[PDB]
């Protein structure tokens, strides 16, 4: 049955960051020059402290015709607007200012146009800043707002058919004062809007293009009967319809999806990426445990017993090297493992280590090969973090954390 705790639910104390680095990210900014995208990506890196004042200015005037900043928990590249070029996040910027906004549909006007280069960009989720919210023809009012989402809801869908319900998330901000770009804007300055501010909203969002497009990826945290049998686990990458076929590695068996739920068990006909579903599956499934992944059959989450890992000891070993045998958890896995060409420690600044080391010890580092019994899926690190973010566990209360850096074989 179901699966107590994923890897994750077991890891405590900030040596985590530095060793679980944050995840990257591409975003491209589109609008017209005056509508402030220039002047919302430079206010974004001062807020975010990658740039001081007087930098942030030189943007602003020299934008008068590789950078990135950071949240709690991604670090964004910043693209060009018209794989390594292919956005995650497109973030169209339109002014509120009366007069402009109006303009940009009108003859002469580039909204459309905008538009289709964010479809052209492979952004089917756009998120669609209303900036300059400040400005004396807007006071922040609501009215404004309103009146200028519901005509860029019915523009979008008419001019790129992006359906604003389920593919637009419409924000105000005001580049110039940066109010709800990082802090959300205050409850004096604007009453009604009680949503996320731009940054903590692209923080935690979950519609990546990247990653939506790549491969699926579920690993299995429970297995029940409902009627038939209930595979239920978070999408680590790509997505699922209803009627789909996926495979389960490390075993190679294909299966149907016939039914997707998500947490509030409603049917669903697809899933994403960061979603935690529920899939009723069908045909031979008696060998499917936790632990075990969902995935594409055409490009397969991968699946070995030979990896490199960077780790870190935390309590009582002073145990062999080349041979040090505990469970392993890698994502909902569970598995066993034991080093093999012990290579590396480290120290303050990663930088190698030109010795191999005998033993491990408390507070101590590594980079080196590891092997299992039996084959177990995962993934670098970097490519998808939850499938190479791991920690050990020494038949009690935990021993070491890791992520893996290469897959071999």
């Amino acid at each position: 049955t179901e699966d107590a705790t994923d890897l994750q639910n077991e890891v405590d104390q900030e040596l985590l960051k530095d060793m679980y680095g944050k995840e990257h990210v591409n975003i491209v900014f589109i609008g017209h020059v005056d509508a402030g995208k220039s002047t919302l990506g430079g206010n974004i890196l001062f807020l975010t402290g990658m740039v001081d004042k007087r930098t942030m200015e030189k943007i602003e005037r020299e934008a008068k015709e590789r950078a990135y900043f950071e949240t709690e928990h991604r670090r964004f590249s910043l693209l060009d607007a018209p794989g390594a070029s292919q956005a995650d996040i497109g973030v169209l910027v339109i002014s509120a200012r009366r007069g402009e906004f109006e303009a940009g549909f009108e003859r002469g006007g580039q909204t459309r146009e905008h538009a289709v280069l964010a479809r052209t960009q492979g952004i089917n989720h756009l998120v669609v800043v209303i900036n300059k919210m400040d400005e004396p023809s807007v006071q922040w009012s609501e009215e404004r707002y309103k009146e200028c989402v519901d005509k860029l809801s019915m523009f979008l869908r008419r001019v790129a058919g992006y359906n604003s319900k389920t593919d637009v998330k419409y924000m105000p901000v005001s580049a110039y004062t940066g109010q709800n770009v990082k802090d959300r804007v205050d409850s004096s300055v604007c009453p009604w809007y009680q949503g996320p501010s731009l940054l903590e909203y692209l923080d935690s969002m979950t519609h990546l293009e990247r990653k939506v497009n790549a491969p699926f990826i579920m690993p299995i945290a429970s297995k029940y009967k409902d009627l038939g049998t209930i595979l239920e686990g978070k999408i680590e990458a790509g997505s699922i319809k209803k009627n789909s076929n996926v495979l389960v590695m490390p075993i190679n068996q294909t299966l149907e999806v016939t039914a997707i739920y998500d947490e509030a068990d409603e049917e669903i006909s697809s899933s994403i990426c960061g979603d935690q579903v529920r899939l009723r599956v069908r045909g031979d499934d008696s060998d499917v445990q936790t632990g075990y992944v969902l995935t594409s059959t055409k490009n397969p989450v991968h699946a070995t017993t030979r990896f490199i890992a960077q780790i870190a000891i935390l309590e009582l070993p002073s145990i062999l090297t080349t041979g040090y045998s505990c469970v392993m958890h890698i994502h909902t896995a569970v598995e066993e493992v034991s080093f093999a060409k012990l290579l590396h420690k480290l120290d303050k600044t990663n930088r190698k280590s030109k010795k191999p080391p005998m033993f491990a010890t408390k507070g101590m580092k590594i980079i080196a090969e590891l092997e299992t019994q039996t084959p177990v899926c995962m993934e670098r690190f970097e490519d998808y973090q939850y499938m190479g973010r791991f920690t050990l566990r020494d038949q009690g209360t935990t021993v070491a954390v890791g992520k893996v850096v290469k897959i071999l074989d």
